[PDB]
């Protein structure tokens, strides 16, 4: 007769439970604990990296240009038979006496060449004084001075061969380099000198190239140079080396070798560096830098380091400086500065810091720090980046776990408390609770604390019918609150008496009756929709859609983090760098090699 | 007699609460709000980086090889007294007239040398000027041409000296380079020329120190060159500079200095660049690039930039181009392009974009953009990476906070609503609720809205006993639903009457009785396990394990993100790159450096 | 009379609901599912990068120094008329016979020069054999040997010109480098040679032409060199090329061209490399490396690669090696090694791995792998970093989504179950539940399953009054549990009878009465605070603050991840690299280029 409007829903019948099945609720679970916090030491660190260093210094050169020329005189014309050009060293004596003090130089050159002592006279004059003047201007040049502008050719005699001599004294300032602190350091030309800026009265290597009298090398102590141009005199003395090579004499100031070089560089200063002890290793993270470094716990011998006085020198300087500014009132130092080597070959100097508040701790901390305290070069990697990645990675990870962990605990605790609610709740409606718990529809009743359960049998939607009239003829004055129904499990046959219950439960028995009333209008969950009864009478059927909905649940909107691709990005390619400067190794090289071909002709061979 | 099987659990007794303690539930808490969303402007940006680079151009050289040789004739043999080789400039006139137009060149050279005008006649014959032909093939060479293959020497006359002269005209192409305008640009030799292609009356440069003799430099306007090889004539005129140096004459095309030079490079184009305003700074993020840039709000003066016309030129080009493709229908431009300088020294040009939909906004946006609008070089860092890190970091952070924040709100709201459930729940069972809330077992009853509470006293597990028979002799026909028990607080003494309650509560009074029934089987929470009663009679005891469990709680499985280590990774070690820069190392490096020493003559002196 | 102490709270009245409004609870929502896990293949990979490579090789040079000098004898003194210096090739025959086998050289030189065959004799007397002896020491040399220490000038005769000739045999290892795979290569001396080891003698190269007579170039097969110094004989033969240039003869060992040069380098080995198939691309992630690579699915032709035999050679070597150590028992290989090209131009060789457990799978996997299997150089980027970023980014993202996703499901499930609790709960107190659900105060009653609702009307705090005495005169022996009140909606007028209800509900009707009792003390929610009644009598009023609070809610503390800034950080910067060097490249170049300017002598031109 009246069949459910809405097919979609299902129906169940639930026989009363018996002994046979019983179950218990789980008791509250133990909760996770938040991890002990990591402890961070405060401190100041400076970082050092490996360095080049070249050797660079200044020098002066004194040499003279000796030229002799031959001329043949033709009737109309003249021709050069040949021109001879030499360089002559200026003597130690001449340099000091003539050039340096006076600034005046001598025209004539007297030097050994080819195991012969040759002499030249300028402009075959009487020996005369010459006054040096600065060299003609050129861009990007060092200073230089020269006596003689002009060349001297023999006076004209017809049909004769003649020789003429010129001398030009030259002095120049030199930039000197030593690729390897060694026998040789180089001149502007790249003309080599076998001498060293370092030496130096005393050295082990003193032996190395000396089986000697003085002879060539001479040192003046307490040398005061005077500027040629200014003719100012040096305020302070130096030790002046002069080496006389056959071509020329060079002079420079002597300085002790060791302090000159030294290798290591002080990359950066971190006001706040944190040291962490994890994993049997140390972490130093610079917040600003956003780098983290990993080091062994043990400290790194400075003594091991070669040439590297500087490191201590710098380290204290920065540390002292930093402490005063930021630290001074605020914090107290613990222990003395410490050095660690970190992957990437960065050397870290650390100065642990203690807060004033903490200060009582100071004794204990000091002891620990001290225990840490215990020639090769250190190689450094070009790329920081890994440290930065480490820095970034850890921090983010730090947050994620921390926040998530809290949630988990919150979740767990929430569940435990909730159980209390559920316990009572099941009491009110064992079926509803039982069904949800099991996850299937079931019938249950409480036996004592424990709850019995039995499963329910589905009934076809098709086979359900609702009775038209709630009210009871037999015993008037009473009306049953809920509808009655008929149904059967299988299609073919029998019809079963029964009545409706909450959530489409067909209860076999029709116990529950209430006093009749007026204005008695109700809705019942029937099938997909609701069945509508009015005045204990059948009305129409509805669907859920008709009725406005409200939601128990609290919404959460969670979205994924979408994927991203990182494409190779570089300011510079390898090629670009090579191209960059200067300009090209390749371009230059191609040009240079070519040079002989274009300019000079080897080629011609003839039978 | 009947003692609990399962020790593990505890027992409590809970006396009824009095006035003395009362507590209230907390009221719902205020919830966090989701942050206002960040606003992002759309736009198109191009990025620029610093670049040096130096200047190159083509040039041609005309010079002649003048050689004179001496021979002595021995009886059998001949020997060279000596060979003289010179270069002679080819005259301006000769170049234009002879070489250029005709392509023919002449044997004879006439130039000043050593303040003398010397002349040479090639292969001393009454003069001929044959022609030029291309130079012999070489790899990686520029073009060149030369009149004379062979060298000429005097005919043999015995026991006499003779002189012979040769002339070979040479013309060559080849590249020229000028780093920057000053003073000289370089020719192949490593010799220099100082002329400037660059200037230019309309330039400062003329001022720079000048000799100057008029003659040497000459400019031809409306020059049409003809290719020597092809003998094609140039379609279009150029301005041809020729400079005659004593060695040679060089010619090239004059070009205005400025447009050639200039600097900064257009690194990349971003179709979609987002500008964000945070922190009193700007963020530009390129999604594809995955870089973010930080800039000051204020714009960066282009005028400040030195040599840098290009930037505008490029910027518009890209922007216009980009807009049409992607943007054209879709979006409308706002304002004119804007430039910002970002850390890392990247210059960003930005063109703000507006959507069509938004367009009404357009007036307002325009005003804001405009307000932004307000010689040095800009230095750029090699490494992008920090920006990328920033890009990566922010995005991830963005997600994490966003998602988490939502959860927190959801959590909060959930709690508030839950309170409603709890309020009723406590009503049903004040003890259970009260206990959980307090976190200890307590007894409570409701006085009005407020709930009173009192604490409970633990009872020893050992001292508890259960009565065998539920049923009551005295008043038959009634049976007590729950078991009765005896217990005492302390070991030694007295026994107390009492009965069981939920969760091992020993209630002093034994009120609650129900009608007797059959099939009355129940479980009670007793100690660790359950006590089993059948038919109002004692049966056996059980443990919890025996009974299958169901769980209220909804599981969550949360796992930590495990630590990771980043080890230094590099494609290239520094050395390898240097190795790449040709070429490598040690033995050669040893050899080369030495060169001056050995070749310069140490060996000895003869007095 | 008695008005609320605490203003802050509001009051409501709730008329009974009617038909007019009804609502339903939402049914449980479908839950999200956890994504299918990604599948990862295990495998071993090696990575390769692009390489430079240069050519370098050893050489030997044999040449002689031929010098002739002229002297004029002055009365006292002597002078050099001139000195002639030449280099003479040492003959093929001489080298093999004399120098190589004997280690002896000859005084005389005989070579063609200037199309004349000149000869020189040393010491002019006539021949005696000369043993070679090592050259004088210099630091950083290659080896060399020379017969003759000293130079010769003719015996003195007065007023005569005389000639003297000197010959010094010289041999030197020298280093050789060649830019190009074909002929041209250069000495350490830097003189160019046109020859080359490079070509495998049978090669394409034969066609490539330099054409000459046979004599100059000769090859010896089965050459055994003997060390000059040691005078050891070579154990094993080589093929010895000798080229005789006019200046000198050079010899080196011939080797096949191709294998020498070749390309790509084997960057790294990854024990565990994971391949992932996503996005129509492959991901290889190295855990240790913390890089991820993206590749096309298809494999990359090795054959395409130019010079690159090595790759296979290395790849197998590592793979075989790796497998045994880690893999050997543990895993089984699938298929043969495979190669992919990844962005960044890294070539990846992959060897898929299968576990033993899985092994049944083996057939299927093999088929898939095989299907993948299908002259240019590959360019590689300097910077890994993007891959690392990708690696980092993905992993973190992986965690975040995974964990969060779980939470969402947990949340959803939790809500559904909770609904069960709510359903019953509303039953107990429809108003409280209804109000919360709606979010405003409302009145509701249950009609059947569905709940009716109506809204409530706020009442002024001001207009509420409480009745002093609970107890009822009329019917003594009964006392009303809750207080009675009077109120009115608006200020001016009427007073309404009513009574208190939970949460400041003023119920119009005063139904609910309980038996009178003693010790009847209660609290009622009144206004902000509580009203206190004792013994069914009015006492005083309180505030909430007075009473201690307990909280239902489970706390969560969630904090944001704070922003971070990454500042540009570079251990290595472009300038520093360029500088890095001794003295330094930039400084070199500026100085070097300058050289002509300062040194060169125009100096000036005059008539």
């Amino acid at each position: 007769d009246i069949k459910a409007e809405n097919t979609d829903a299902n129906f169940y019948v639930c026989p009363p439970p018996t002994g046979a099945t019983v179950v218990q609720f789980e008791q509250p679970r133990r909760c996770p604990t938040r991890p002990e916090g990591q402890n961070y030491t405060e401190g100041i660190a400076v970082v050092f990296k490996e360095n080049i260093a070249p050797y660079k210094f200044k020098a002066t050169m004194y040499y003279k240009d000796v030229t002799v020329s031959q001329v043949w005189f033709g009737h109309r014309y003249s021709q050069f038979m040949g021109i001879f050009e030499d360089r002559a060293p200026v003597p130690f004596e001449e340099v000091i006496d003539k050039i340096n003090a006076k600034g005046v130089c001598r025209s004539t050159a007297k030097y050994v060449r080819n195991n012969l002592e040759t002499t030249a006279f300028h402009r075959d004059d009487h020996e005369t004084d010459m006054e040096l003047k600065p060299a003609n201007a050129a861009t990007r040049t060092s200073r230089g001075w020269h006596t003689t502008d002009l060349k001297y050719n023999p006076s004209r005699v017809e049909a004769f061969h003649r020789y003429g001599t010129t001398v030009n004294c030259i002095v120049e300032e030199v930039d000197a380099r030593s690729v390897y602190p060694y026998d040789e350091f180089v001149l502007a030309t790249g003309d080599f000198v076998y001498m060293s800026p370092f030496y130096g009265y005393r050295e082990g290597s003193h032996t190395e190239h000396t089986s000697y009298a003085a002879d060539r090398f001479k040192q003046v102590d307490g040398f005061y140079a005077r500027d040629l141009t200014t003719k100012a005199r040096a305020t302070a003395p130096t030790t002046r080396n002069l080496l006389t090579t056959p071509k020329f004499t060079v002079a420079w100031d002597w300085v002790p070798k060791r302090p000159s070089v030294c290798t290591m560089t002080k990359w950066q200063e971190v006001d706040e560096m944190l040291r962490s002890e994890y994993g049997g290793s140390f972490r130093f993270s610079s917040d600003a830098i956003s780098t983290t470094f990993t080091t062994n716990l043990t400290e790194y011998p400075l003594s091991r380091v070669d040439l590297g006085d500087c490191i201590g020198k710098d380290a204290r300087d920065a540390m002292d400086r930093i402490f005063a500014r930021r630290y001074n009132a605020t914090h107290i130092k613990v222990g003395q500065p410490q050095y660690y080597l970190a992957n990437g070959g960065f050397l870290i100097a650390y100065q642990p810091l203690l807060s004033n508040t903490l200060a009582e701790l100071y004794v204990r901390e000091h002891l620990r720090e001290q225990s840490r305290k215990p020639v090769e070069r250190i190689k450094t990697t070009s790329s920081i980046e890994f440290a930065r990645l480490q820095f970034t990675y850890n921090h983010i990870q730090r947050h994620v776990n921390d926040m998530l962990g809290r949630v988990a605990i919150a979740w767990c605790e929430l569940q435990n408390h909730e159980l209390t609610l559920w316990n009572e709740a099941r009491k009110l409606n064992p079926n509803a609770i039982a069904s949800v718990t099991v996850g299937r529809r079931v019938s249950a009743r409480m036996l004592g604390d424990v709850m019995a359960v039995s499963t329910c049998v589905p009934v076809a939607a098709d086979n359900v019918i609702v009775q038209n009239s709630m009210r009871i003829s037999s015993r008037p004055g009473a009306c049953y609150s809920r509808p009655l129904v008929s149904f059967r499990y299988e299609d073919q046959g029998p019809l079963v008496e029964g009545q409706l219950g909450e959530n489409n439960e067909l209860r076999l028995t029709r116990d529950a009756i209430e006093p009749c009333t007026v204005g008695h209008r109700r809705y019942f969950t029937f099938g997909g929709g609701y069945v509508y009864f009015e005045e204990y009478a059948y009305s129409h059927q509805l669907s859920r859609a008709d009725i406005t909905t409200v939601s128990t649940f609290i919404d959460l909107n969670i979205t994924m983090l979408e994927d991203h691709e990182f494409v190779p990005l570089e300011v510079y390619t390898r090629h670009e760098i090579k191209d960059s400067g200067l300009l090209d190794y390749t371009e230059v090289q191609r040009r240079n090699q070519l040079h002989d071909l274009r300019f000079a002709d080897i080629d011609t061979v003839i039978h």
